[PDB]
């Protein structure tokens, strides 16, 4: 059997655990989106054509470093590699173009004037954290600088300060006007120019630094089709970056990063003002305790499937093929086990940006993420999404569910769902069917926006618009069914899926079709 | 509100992944077992004492490497460092020691007639191997000899082998008599006597090697708790085992190693001959695809909890924590994962036994299993153990799972169980409570082997047998309430399940007490 | 297989359904109270031992007919036949004795002076009610008087006016002072004295009758164990009945019976209130429509088992036994799907108090309950009666709940409880368990209460206490064991649950042992 669907028919979870079968292989379809970060290793035209061919789906640029300049030519390369798979559109894989922002920052200043000389920090060591920008030059073992002005207001006796990616921790002993009194619980060596970390504090710093609203004007410019907005802690804060992208930007998805305590106990205010999600375990894991970090990845991934927002599970997946071609068995297990969850996107960083082996580790998330796919117990998972999900009037809902529900009851190879904004497709996404969704739409950001959500493959339809409508309709099916075959997702007489409208514009898809594969 | 209660009360488990809870703190008990490779880093009688309290349950000694008369001193060591804490009954813990075998192995020869001399085998070159020992010495990039006389008849044209880690694959293109004709598919550097793996292959060396028996023999004569024997393919692999450890070791457990396809498709005949399983990893990850060995995983665990039998998952759960103080983002997850899927134990191989930060690592695995344990949705993991299990005429299985449901009902701080062998408490175990299980039992065996179980914290009780037999067993309920208050398991006045028989000697747990801690 | 173990075992109702196995024999054991009401048919010594033979538990006295002194001599002819048994305690099963008051009521006038005349209601005519005593005896087909002083204040225009158990139907077209003007809608001969139902109406009539008065005041010293209170319609009327009961009635259990649309849609304050609920589904389907009885039966039963409270499936459930043998198709399922409902108790009426067949009736309840309870599917229900319930520091409820799943663990033949108060006991049938609950107290009236809960068998140990306390209650738990043995429950060597307490008074049940059954 294949597809571990005796795995699918058990009738408890643990029965579904037990029949999971080495033996059992995957479809061709890979449904999780996979976001690789661009740098160094990463981001010649050649190499980025392999990066398709390998699995990328959306190109990720880091604004923590790069001029304006670097990342337009990173993004030019991006958009050089991918339109020379254009001339087949039977073949061509959109690829998406999106923009982490730096975000604000807490910096510590010079040690003894010096860039690269460091100091020795001994736990239980008495350390004043000064203001006074007297001292931005001159930190030392006894007096730290930091650029945080507002850094008192939002601490209090007893609260822990993080430093170097919180290699040191300090507590907080007492509070002066410009100052604190801390003593070392974490000592290390203390450099030049580290990050601050504030555990448990409602920061005030700006929603977008000064840099920040540069480079998201630099976005719009560029047409990326997405933002993940770093250090969000509040829903307001959603709000500054749509402001800032404004009318021009109004189509590109915020991606809120969730990286701090602040964040995650805000979740749902910011959830309900962001289009999607960012699971941002790096930051994340220096802000909060290592070991709590898979409750908040496993909380986020839930409630952003319960409100069908797309989510992204990130960082040191496949930490270790920065150096080496093959992932230790924990980075194995962390990438099937975020889509077990329920991610809709699984990211690389350094793996992509600077690694030895950047097209191995595309690879391989593309193999665990397939694997994991079929290992899913879409028994449970789609009763308690449709439980979870209201009534509606709303006729595309009903029909996305009706889709689903005939999907799973003929183990269709596909749905195709005709979609000019994306939304149709969507819709079906929310509802986890095992069956990959083919979304044939004509608007070229809808088909890069869509890497967003598990199991859309988005086809970009490039022929014109026949006169007769029906026509028009039958041709993007038609060009849905030869993408499926070409890419192997099914064959001639297999039964499909097909969602349509009953007239042209966004918003009437109330059409479901099963059909044999012509 | 603490220990995932929130979570624990909801009616899906997608509701349940909405629950989790960054801000709501475990309780003090960890129920999953860790066990740790001793080696360079870990095998002085002062990192001992800091290993047992980090957290270590159980000392693994890998007979892949070290003579006797290395492995007998580790072990004094352990013993030493675990008999340090003697002193305080209330406050000493069991510490098991396991004997984890070489198993049988195949080898290729030597290069140049060298140990140290290569050659680099070209992607696509043919590679010929041969039996004939005139070139056992004499391996090139033309001619590989290995060790395994059977080869010939275990491969097809089109099987693969492995050498090394996995670093260079060959494709039988030719089977002849003496010999196979290869294609080089992954190319490397090829030294000298390195490990081959048959992907695929029921392969027909011995249960246990020459030096396996003899190993063996020293664990009865050292009085080891446990062996974890190597690359198990078979029940009739166990039953070999079982032999060598004859009527002396007959009351040592025997944990299958499962590290290949064969022990992975032969699984069940091997659980039912074995005292547990050990997922192993690392070589189940040379053998199968990697991008499957969470399936293997989650089968394994899942079928050993629907038999009641011990299960470990083991190898790179933590490997970045060789060289650094802090987990990646992936190994966290694993180790959540693991906890997650059911494990009853998890290992430390390189991290504890030569790695620059064992205790870093062991309290890591610590903190870990008990913020997993809280996120286990119990409403659904008892309700199928439940169902999984038959309905029996055996009195002490009824005991067990009405304590099991008490303790749910009334959120104890505690299951006490007086046991001589350890099986009420296993039987406990079994049902995957929510509250530590309190083993009180006079046998030190039984408290050592106690650690395989998920939820088992084994005290030995030191004091003599009371004349009579009702202040006996309630002196030994008595050191429990009093190991649960020193540990902080629970405080005066909280609520405890209280398992005894009706008379002494193992076979008759048939009673069950809801008692207020005094 | 036996006891529908094969459909227990089932993944879904459905499945469980499609398993249902007519050759699939039930245990012994019935768990389903039968509760009779006695009268002409039933109301010798001689019959009323055959009706404890043949299952009854519980003997209702309807109190709308009859004198005290009858009534006395039911109880004292229910009393010689149950203590008939008695000289076997092994044997001897308790019997409960219930009062069930006549409750306030509306009546109209006499019909042209006379007891017997009657007159001919067209449907579309006018018929004005008075409520002027001038026309108490002149009741004709024009002008109909009746007793309920208030009723202008709780009808309006619109309002339905019952007559004659529903018979006749008026609705209110005008309003007057002291009168109503109505049209016929359902016609029919209207007789003298008729009952008066107010469907949808807040009725102010007392919560108890002058008559109740008296009736409650004789089943106080007559030492009834239960009232089953009329037309109850809010808490405050159970708190009267509570308070007319006063401290000579405190341990007397109100069973409120809930009759009308207030009392159903008061439930939840009611049921609070009252020790348990009986669905008076007679009434009940005069003042709502018929159509309608089977959704307010299962709610109250569904609410009753949520909250643990004893609930009665009542009225017309084997009528056609009142003339014949055996009972229609309808009555045989009525009274199946009451037990799966989750019916503490079944009730018999007409059929025990006054028709040609009752033996045969309580016989046939007997047989349809027992194959009822092994259909139950058990796996569901446990599961909800678990997640419904609170985590709870309650030492005795984790016992309880410890106790029913460790029965179903071992199909153990038996729970055996020691209980004074009987609430050890109620604890655990709460928790619905498979296997009958033996309840062994020495306190009688516990014994007789104790058939108010699904399982509970109660058994009355008659042994002088013993001065060792362990040995006492070794005692009481080998009694159980001899019942259950002479009962066909269990066997020797069958497994059974035993749950005791840490020292002796209420309150302290900790301890549930997994036993075999001694030879
Ligand atoms: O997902 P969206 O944006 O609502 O688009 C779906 C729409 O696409 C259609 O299938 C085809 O619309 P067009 O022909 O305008 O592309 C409609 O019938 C339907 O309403
Ligand atoms: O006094 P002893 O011989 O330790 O017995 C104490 C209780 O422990 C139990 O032996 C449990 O031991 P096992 O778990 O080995 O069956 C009971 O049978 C007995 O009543
Ligand atoms: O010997 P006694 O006083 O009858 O008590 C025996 C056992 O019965 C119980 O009283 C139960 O009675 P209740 O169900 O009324 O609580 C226990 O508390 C007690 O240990
Ligand atoms: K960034
Ligand atoms: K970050």
């Amino acid at each position: 059997q294949t597809q571990q669907l005796h795995a699918a028919m058990a009738d408890t979870f643990l029965e579904h655990m037990c029949r999971l079968d080495i033996d059992s292989p995957p479809i061709t379809a890979r449904n999780t989106g996979i976001i690789c970060t661009i740098g160094p290793a990463s981001r010649s035209v050649e190499t980025l054509k392999e990066m398709i061919k390998s699995g990328m789906n959306v190109a990720r640029l880091n604004f923590s470093h790069g001029t304006h300049e670097y990342h337009a030519e990173t993004i030019k390369n991006v958009r050089t590699a991918t339109e020379s798979f254009a001339s087949d559109p039977i073949l061509y894989r959109p690829v998406a173009v999106a923009l982490d922002t730096k975000g604000p920052e807490i910096r510590t200043g010079l040690i003894k004037g010096s860039g690269t000389a460091e100091v020795e920090l001994k736990k239980g060591a008495t350390l004043k954290i000064t203001l006074d920008n007297a001292y931005m030059e001159k930190c030392d073992e006894n007096i730290l600088w930091l650029d945080y002005k507002n850094i008192c207001k939002v601490v209090e006796v007893g609260s822990k300060i993080y430093v170097d990616d919180g290699l040191i921790s300090l507590q907080v002993k007492q509070k002066g006007a410009d100052f604190l009194v801390t003593e070392v619980e974490n000592g290390g060596s203390l450099g030049s120019k580290k990050g601050v970390n504030l555990p448990g504090a409602a920061v005030d710093l700006p929603a977008v630094s000064e840099k920040d609203i540069q480079d998201l004007k630099f976005g719009v410019e560029q047409d990326v089709d997405m933002v993940f907005a770093s250090f969000i802690r509040k829903a307001s804060d959603v709000h500054e970056v749509r402001k800032v992208l404004g009318e021009k930007g109004k189509n590109i998805k915020i991606i809120s990063k969730i990286e701090n305590h602040e964040g995650v106990r805000r979740f749902d205010e910011i959830l309900e003002a962001s289009d999607g999600i960012m699971v941002a375990r790096g930051d994340l894991g220096i802000e909060i305790p290592a070991e709590k970090v898979f409750l908040a990845q496993k909380m986020m991934i839930g409630r952003c499937n319960r409100a069908g927002k797309p989510v992204i599970c990130a960082t040191q997946m496949l930490e270790s093929m920065i150096k080496k071609p093959r992932p230790t068995r924990a980075e194995g297990s962390d990438v099937a086990n975020a889509v077990l969850d329920g991610a809709d996107c699984i990211m690389l960083s350094g793996e992509t940006a600077k690694g030895d082996y950047p097209l191995e580790a595309v690879r391989m998330q593309h193999l665990i993420a397939r694997e994991a796919e079929a290992a899913i117990y879409h028994l449970q998972l789609f009763e308690e999404l449709r439980r979870l999900a209201p009534i509606t009037s709303d006729p595309t809902e009903a029909t996305a569910v009706g889709a689903v529900e005939a999907s799973f009851k003929c183990c269709s190879g596909a749905i195709i769902v005709l979609t000019k904004s994306g939304r149709s497709a969507h819709q079906v996404a929310r509802y986890r069917p095992r069956a990959p969704i083919i979304a044939v739409t004509r608007n070229p950001q809808t088909a890069r926006q869509a890497h967003l959500y598990r199991g859309i493959f988005p086809v970009l339809c490039k022929d014109p618009v026949q006169e007769a409508w029906a026509e028009d309709v039958d041709l993007r099916v038609n060009f849905a069914m030869n993408v499926g075959k070409a890419r192997g997702f099914f064959k001639k007489g297999d039964v499909v899926i097909v969602l349509t409208g009953w007239r042209p514009g966004s918003g009437f898809t109330n059409t479901m079709r099963v059909v044999p594969v012509p």
